[PDB]
């Protein structure tokens, strides 16, 4: 096996994930089966605690476990499905040990940060870089390892051990270190100095970079790139820049022009690793080159309304599936960000300045979306945007509570009744929406066409396939005993589970783009096949709906 | 006319009721078996000349390499199996590049050890990039169809593509032959072609003398048509397709000597045991 | 000690009530079954720590060869179905010249095609003198048995015949190996050996540059006891018989990475999956 590490830098959020996952991807360019493991600093053991307001959202996995939000960059990027064990975090490695200290598997020594830890560490990387993440069962062929916070933490210090021993454990023309540093511009000058600062800590612990990778402002100055070369043990063509781009999809062409892979060919020898991955290598390449050439070759502007849209972070994912879908379309993505609560009657004497924004932005849009929001504050304003794409016909998608919302509007509306509310507001009882269905239901769960719905703009893009696989995140359901009344009346529930019980997906029937998904599909949008709720909302935006159902615009003839 | 052709049905059902052979067919997707019918028929016509049971082989070139004993590592020993077991080896001319890493193998199986051998279109293609990448040395060697190699190219393009019925006529000195000896000692053949590709002429005289002898090329002597390796039992190739010639009561000559010599009879074929009246 | 032998006998035992790996053991004379009756018991204790049914197929190393063809043709594709079929080959430290032609074709066989390895003695003077044959080309190359050839004789006299337990020491930077792994990162071995010849010192720097590294050597670094071929799965060599060190409670390391590299569980073997109590 080979393996690469990305590391470093004397601040936390210089550029490591857009330089690891952008790398790996690279690496199937080359054909290679690829695998990614984020090494987190911090003590939580998952991100099932973690409130979505700080460390953002909880990214959700095929095997449903609530992971670091940053291992979805590597699901996007490789294209890959990953496991809980992918995240290495701080709390998780540290319950390891002390479960086997408990169970006595160290044989009654004392256990200790050296050699026991850091052997668990090493352990765990070469046991999860076996496991058959890609597109056929065998094993990948390299491993990128994204240490986080920096080098010289007291929080990084076992990791930095942990990979000391595995440049041996491994051998040399098998594993490589990229570090990424920063190069400060004051006065108008690039400063080399933190970057060897750094670099001097890196050794220290006793990691060699092969590369080094800077954040700067600008293009590094040919004098930079030697006074950094002059005090690393790196060539001048291995300090790598990731400096402005017209986008983040273009990082991965501009490592490979800066002749970053033709470094890692040799220096990982990778001659050593059949023609199915020759032909997916250059077949990538051309996909590439595709999503490319759809950047360089007018807008679509999409209102993303919700619970606290100024944290946004926590709709990172929702952003990314409308970028993937948005250069599918050709046309550039414009997201508004509306804050739910300023939609709302109340909002109008309260703070009136931020109510008008919000209205103008829900008015301008070509799209709606209600993105899967967390808790009940912002449902009375994201009731008002899903009625405005009812009536007047904007495209529209409700994600999880955008589904929950798309139903409370029609009832609310449609059907009179305008006591109706989500299942949260317990006490009311006979006018709940909604019903509880704890089984959370999680991960990867099939969803099924209803085999008569020939008319429907979503199952059209999903290519007439039977069934689909997707994430949940759901403890509410759209209560059955209403369904029938709303399937009457127009509002069709085109996609239900096995049983048949539980309402998947809507469509509003002879609307031009009117969806909802009780699943979250921005879990599976990849750059080279974005998520078909999204990519509906986007084309319809756009008024091309019929031309991408049609293929107007796959990627290769 | 009529009642001779009634005696040489009587002849070729004869030797349908009065021992197997076994040949192993090598190449893409074999699995997809009327892709090569007019292959099996070839043989059939040539079986009942012999009088002895075909029993085809079906063989994926792709399951010889070394690549497939790691990815699919059974089906790796079934074809295998099937290359070691047969009394003759048979590359039949297939579509595509996919199959011709274990290709190659299937021809050096039978040049090293002399398994009688008939490569046809792309097996004279594979039976010449093998003579290269094994008698020569030469182990960067391919088919012109991994162009950007420039320099190791065993093939040149002729597009003129080649078809249809065109002559060949024998290397003048030849008389040693196995093959020109079952064409009856004629000056020259006819036969259907469907190639864009051909063995590079600044080769040819390297491969002539280490002996893949192209013992027939066409009007211009500038196209290779046929080669038999010296001093070998049966190893032939030819360029042109000769099962698009092949019939019932007389069998296409290529084909017929694969099947007499993995019956090791062949002698006794060309000096006539075996014709269907006196 | 006693219990702890009793402990152990219950673990071998329930081994071989607790699926099949098929071995091609190729040699001289393997008709003689007897003569190679160590290697087979160090098969059997290494095949019951793998928990995994034995199933030696015996070659005649003769009956590969390309000569064989034609003088014998029914067992020579017996021979090669069996050599197609294993999931490991075995060259057993066979006696005298004889077997030579065809076990080179075995250890080709295995370099090539990713099947796992181990050549014992002769073994490893044969997975020399095809590394040679086919890597570095140089064809003509053969054992010091040919003597008159001189020039490209691939092993030197060393009568000292060197014999009984000694010592033999891992190359300190060779931290990748499969072997020295099974050797529990332990920094020498002692072993038994019966041999007059060596691979010549004059060619090793030649070998190990080209990737079939000499993992270990003797006291005086001179003399080739260990081959390890780089990025291969298995593929093994012993100037020295590991057998004659092989027991029923601690099997012969070779010969325990031989049959579980066979069974594909080679990694958990060396992780510890295997050893007879917690
Ligand atoms: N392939 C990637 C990589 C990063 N990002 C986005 O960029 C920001 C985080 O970038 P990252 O590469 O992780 O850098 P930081 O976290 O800022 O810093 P670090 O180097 O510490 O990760 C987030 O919006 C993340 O979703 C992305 O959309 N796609
Ligand atoms: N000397 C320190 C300081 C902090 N940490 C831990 O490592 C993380 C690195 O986060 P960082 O971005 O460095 O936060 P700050 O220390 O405030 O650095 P910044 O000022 O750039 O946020 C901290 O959150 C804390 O978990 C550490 O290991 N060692």
């Amino acid at each position: 096996m080979k393996y690469v590490v990305v590391s470093g830098g004397v601040i936390s959020g210089i550029g490591k994930g857009v330089l690891a996952s952008s790398t790996g991807m690279l690496m199937k360019t080359l054909g290679l089966k690829v695998t990614s493991i984020k090494i987190d600093p911090y003590m939580n053991i998952d991100a099932g605690t973690m409130s979505p307001l700080e460390h953002g959202e909880c990214f959700v996995l095929d095997d449903g476990g609530e992971t670091d939000l940053d291992l979805g960059n590597y699901e996007r990027y490789l294209g890959v499905t990953l496991t809980k064990d992918h995240n290495i975090t701080t709390g998780k490695i540290y319950s390891h040990v002390i479960a086997k200290e408990r169970k006595g598997d160290y044989l009654g020594k004392t256990v200790q940060i050296v050699p026991h830890l850091t052997n668990a560490i090493q352990d765990w990387i070469e046991r999860v870089a076996k496991i058959p993440v890609d597109d056929t069962g065998m094993e990948p062929d390299v491993c990128i390892i994204e240490l986080g916070g920096t080098v010289g933490d007291i929080e990084s210090a076992p990791f930095v051990e942990a990979l000391r021993q595995f440049q041996f454990k491994v051998g040399k023309e098998n594993f490589a270190l990229i570090h990424v540093s920063l190069v400060p511009v004051i006065h108008g000058e690039q400063k080399t100095k933190p970057t060897q600062a750094a670099i001097k800590g890196l050794r220290s612990l006793g990691l060699v970079p092969d590369m080094i990778a800077c954040r700067c402002s600008e293009t590094l100055d040919k004098p930079t790139i030697d006074k950094i070369a002059m005090f690393c043990h790196v060539g001048p063509e291995q300090v790598v820049n990731v400096h402005d781009v017209n986008s983040t999809y273009h990082v991965p062409l501009l490592l490979l022009e800066q002749k970053m892979i033709d470094y890692l060919h040799a220096r990982l020898k990778l001659d050593e690793i059949t023609e199915e991955e020759k032909q997916r290598g250059l077949e990538l390449l051309s996909k590439w080159k595709a999503t490319t050439g759809n950047f360089d070759e007018e807008t679509v502007k999409i209102a993303l309304v919700g619970k606290y849209t100024n944290l946004k972070d926590s709709y990172l994912s929702v952003i990314k599936a409308l970028e993937h879908s948005s250069m599918k379309c050709r046309r550039k993505l414009d997201i508004k960000w509306v804050e739910a609560t300023d939609l709302e009657p109340e909002a109008q004497e309260s703070n009136k300045t931020k109510f008008h924004e919000a209205w103008n932005m829900v008015s301008t849009a070509d799209g709606i979306l209600i993105p899967g929001g967390f808790g009940v504050r912002g449902t009375e304003g994201m009731v008002l945007a899903a009625r405005w794409a009812r009536e007047n016909h904007i495209p529209f998608l409700g994600v999880c509570l955008g589904l929950q919302i798309a139903t409370i509007e029609f009832t609310r509306s449609v059907l009179g009744r305008k006591d109706s509310h989500s299942a949260e507001f317990y006490p009311d009882i006979d006018e709940k929406n909604h019903v509880v269905v704890f089984m959370m239901r999680l991960g990867l769960r099939p969803t099924f066409f209803q085999n008569e719905t020939e008319w429907s703009q979503i199952k059209k893009l999903y290519g007439d396939v039977s069934e689909v696989h997707e994430r949940h995140r759901h403890r509410y359901e759209i209560n059955p005993k209403m369904v029938d009344e709303l399937e009457n009346n127009g509002l069709i529930f085109v996609g239900k589970d096995d049983t048949g019980k539980r309402c998947e997906i809507l469509e509003l029937k002879n609307h031009p783009y009117y969806i909802a998904t009780q699943y979250h599909p921005e879990y599976t949008s990849k750059v080279l096949d974005p998520s078909k709720p999204f990519l509906g909302l986007v084309a319809a935006s756009a008024g091309i709906l019929q031309d991408v159902i049609e293929g107007k615009y796959d990627l290769e003839a």
